[PDB]
């Protein structure tokens, strides 16, 4: 005649925490406002912090506050911040664990996932540009599993890099690059291309692009070159006669040992 | 392929069980709470998941609420509150005998339906012949209308048994009238009825011997036999400073000789 019995409501969990979105949508109990630029987005923080550790920091006191609980959130990689659309989309993740990810918005919400340290968030944006990985996207692509830190995506588009480096070259997306990569690239043994002399004309371009804040890491970029292994016609009709190297004495150096280490080699 | 594709869905199947989970870690550690309910010791909590979980909350919109007095003067146990605060962040419970009456009040006070129903399945399952008056009490007193049904039927058949014990005779008047109102109450004789009715007066004869009027009516006299309407009822205290009561004691006994001829 003893007993005890254990009740559970199995949607119970998903309707709550619907309902806190719900609530988020009209602003009913949230206590802290995430301003971007701007546009402001109300929001609950115990939500916040159960959803990610990185606001867990916030009851310390470790962000700006205002006395009505306002957070301004660090600049981003474009200036404008992400599109309000897709800030409210992952906001709306921390609510309900459910999002669409479009191949217009993926970046913003990597960006915004990685920010906030939502692993599964971001685990998933890296599949989802595995399977959209092309040869038309592989730089663009490249770029993000670089900056956020994607082991496995890095890898996949940096082996389409490789066998289509002679590829990339000619298409303009390359040339948007930042020095950091360019410079891990021209150190690239595996790159697969049919002269070295083409890196060189790649180095030009790059820094063509934007002569102001480029055509000070030339040097760095024209060091990492293997002048041993052009042929000496180029070297001297084209290499030594280009501004970039002439007035730059290093460089200029560094053409003339190459050229006595061909006549060296002449055996 | 996938060279098409210009969208997807994502979906993390734990995500709201894990999240409801650590704002109760919360909650417990008093991060982030809110609100405050008192009944006295304090509870505090967050105001988005209180709504979330009733409407009841949601017509309040770091303040604390008072909560009503209840049955009990004291309140709900100290025990019994956390647990039904803590259902409704995570949609679990544990209810056992001891605690299934005030699970069932609050949980009525705070509209929680499915936890009210499910008390209610509960106590359909232990519902016995030992407790069928106290729980036929509860179903009546939070409109558990499948419940009380059952417990009625339970005390219909053994009413001769529930009037035996003392159980019974704490029950309000509303009941008390019901009951004595019911054609079904498997008894005797009625005789037996008019002996429950005095000791129901005889229990609180303050409050109580203002109802006597009312329940003595309920009576059906012209069945009681008439040595037993002249020798114990007509001469009881209640019945003869009544003159309203003495009149209906008459007119039964002229009743029994007028059907007496045949
Ligand atoms: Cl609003
Ligand atoms: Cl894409
Ligand atoms: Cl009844």
């Amino acid at each position: 005649s003893m007993e005890a019995e254990d009740f559970e409501c199995s949607s119970h969990c998903s309707e709550l925490s619907w309902r806190q979105n719900e609530q988020r949508r009209q602003g009913l109990f949230c206590d802290i406002t995430l301003c971007f630029g701007g546009r402001e987005f109300r929001a609950h923080r115990s939500v916040l912090a159960a959803a990610t550790e990185y606001f867990t920091p916030l009851l310390s006191g470790q962000f700006s506050e205002s006395r009505s609980g306002r957070v301004e959130m660090r600049k981003w990689s474009s200036e404008p911040g992400p599109e309000p659309d897709t800030v409210e989309a992952v906001i709306e993740y921390m609510y309900t664990g459910r999002i669409r990810v479009s191949t217009g918005s993926v970046h913003e919400v990597l960006e915004l996932a990685d920010r906030f340290l939502l692993i599964r968030l971001k685990e998933f944006c890296g599949e989802f540009l595995k399977k959209k990985l092309h040869l038309s996207n592989c730089v663009a692509i490249h770029s993000l599993a670089h900056m956020y830190t994607l082991s496995q995506l890095a890898l996949k588009a940096a082996d389409m890099i490789r066998r289509n480096f002679h590829k990339v070259i000619q298409d303009e997306e390359f040339y948007t690059l930042p020095f950091h990569l360019i410079r891990d690239w021209l150190s690239d043994l595996e790159i697969t291309v049919d002269s070295e002399e083409v890196l060189f004309e790649t180095v030009l371009k790059w820094v063509q692009r934007n002569a102001e804040e480029r055509e000070r890491y030339f040097e760095e970029l024209f060091k990492l070159l293997r002048l041993s292994q052009m042929k000496p016609t180029y070297l001297t009709r084209h290499v030594k006669p280009e501004r970039l190297v002439a007035n730059n004495e290093v460089c200029v150096k560094l053409v003339a040992d190459a050229v006595e280490r061909h006549a060296l080699r002449a055996e």
